[PDB]
Order: C-alpha cells, then structure tokens, then sequence
C-alpha cells in the first residue's frame, strides 16, 4: 500500500489502516485497556516515523528494491532470490519494538512497532503475496493501482471493535503468514487478463481506466477490512506479550 506522506492518511494506505485498527481498539470495549491506545497515541510521531520510514530508506526498503515488502506464503520467498522477505522482517522488529518497551526507551519501541505494521501491512495487499511488483506485466499497474486505492479507501472503514484478538499464535511471523495467505487468496481478483487488458487500453481510452478501477474495487474493499482486523489484533498481541504481564 501507499505511504507517500509520514502524517498524512490522503496518501498513506499504511497509515490509514493503523489509525483505523486504534479506532477498533477504542470500540472494544470488553477486551481492550484504553490505556494502551493512549500509549499509541503519546508516541504517534514515532509510530508514524516508522511506518513511513520502511518505503524511503536503508535497511527497510533494501536499496530500492522493496524485496523486504514482499512474501508469497506457498514457498516463502520475495520477488528477488535469497533477499529478505516481510515474514521474517516485520517479525524482526516486531520483537526489537518489545525489547525497547521493556527497557522504557519508547521513542525507540514505537518507532520499531510502525516498521512491523508497515510490513504486515504489506502482506494484506495480493501483489504483495503474489510477488507481483511495479515491474511484473503489465508494468506500472502496482503503483497505479496501490494509489487509486488512496482514493476509495474511506468507503471501507471497519466501524466495530471486533478485530482478530489471538487470530494465531503468539508469534509474530504466524500472523504475517497467515494474513498473506489469506490475501494471495484474493490475488486473482485484482490481477487477471481483464484487468491487465484494460489497464492497458486504459492508457488511451479514459473509459478503460474506469473499467479496471471498478472491477478491483470489491476485492480492494474485502482486502482493507481485514487488514484493519487483523492489525488490531497484531497490536493487542504486542501489547499483551511485552506489556509486563
Ligand atoms: C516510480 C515507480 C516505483 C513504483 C512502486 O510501486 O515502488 C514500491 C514497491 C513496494 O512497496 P510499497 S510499501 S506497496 O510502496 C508503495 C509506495 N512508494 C512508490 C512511494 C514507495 O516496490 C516495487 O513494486 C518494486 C519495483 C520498483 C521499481
Ligand atoms: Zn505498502
Ligand atoms: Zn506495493
Ligand atoms: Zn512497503
């Protein structure tokens, strides 16, 4: 998904489904400590930082390559052989987030937690599963489509708090696995040989544009929701895992 503005949701995907995950966490109210969205709140900049940090720099975004972005769940690989994929990055930091909230540095922990949620972020969206990049064919539909997504995005908001509390186990790669399997489920119903024709066609004809836009917007709607879920109940994993208890 997009993240072109560090504060912003206009233009950051990534950012809009956290916010929208905290706003699932302030809904519940027979689960969740509030004391906790609070605490998320307190250090947003950092949070923010760190979600907007993975796209634009070194080690995060791997030389420009994104291949860190990337993890198709059947062979557990990224687009690019023997790089480092999402599972075990976002992993990574998922745990360098806790160990800096446990010894008190939280400028540190939340900036770390913004990075793991742009990775398991990353999984919720099909190309990303699939290994499909901005370079696959037809070239170019990744950017394009991850930006049209900006622009139909609020139609898609999660407005209870049920998020996916203990989807998986108590490790952090169980649930970035997990939800790209789900998401290269839903891979064909973004990327096929209609969408691919009328992006193409929709280079010179405005009424193709429109075409592929629509039929992926379903798909887009069901991708969203889930992703908000289930980073809701990635957050509420953290927090019971280092939250000293
Ligand atoms: C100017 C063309 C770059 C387009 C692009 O979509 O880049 C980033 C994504 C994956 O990262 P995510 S988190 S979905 O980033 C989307 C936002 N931007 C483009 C601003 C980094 O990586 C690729 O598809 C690999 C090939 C690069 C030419
Ligand atoms: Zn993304
Ligand atoms: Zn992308
Ligand atoms: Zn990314």
């Amino acid at each position: 998904w997009s993240a072109e503005d560090k504060h912003k949701e206009g233009v950051n995907s990534h950012l809009w489904i956290v916010n929208r995950a905290i706003d699932i966490m302030s809904r519940n109210t027979t689960l969740v400590k509030q004391d906790r969205v609070a605490q998320l709140n307190e250090w947003r900049t950092e949070l923010e930082n760190g979600i907007y940090a993975a796209n634009y720099e070194n080690p995060y975004y791997d030389n420009s390559t994104f291949a860190s972005h990337f993890y198709d769940p059947d062979n557990g690989k990224t687009y690019i052989p023997f790089a480092k994929q999402a599972k075990e990055t976002g992993a990574k930091y998922f745990k360098l987030a806790g160990e800096s909230y446990k010894n008190k540095d939280m400028k540190q922990a939340f900036f770390y937690l913004g990075l793991s949620l742009h990775y398991l972020g990353d999984v919720n969206q099909p190309m990303h599963a699939a290994n499909f990049t901005n370079l696959s064919y037809p070239q170019g539909f990744h950017s394009k489509y991850e930006n049209f997504v900006d622009t139909i995005k609020d139609n898609y908001k999660v407005t209870d708090g049920n998020g996916y509390w203990n989807w998986k186990g108590t490790n952090p790669e169980e649930w970035i696995h997990g939800a790209a399997v789900v998401a290269k489920q839903d891979y064909s119903g973004i990327v096929n040989d209609n969408t691919k024709d009328w992006f193409v066609k929709a280079a010179v004809s405005q009424e193709y544009a429109d075409k592929w836009r629509a039929e992926v917007t379903p798909m887009t709607g069901k991708r969203l929701m889930d992703a908000q879920r289930v980073t809701a109940g990635y957050i509420q994993l953290w927090f019971d895992t280092y939250g000293d208890r």
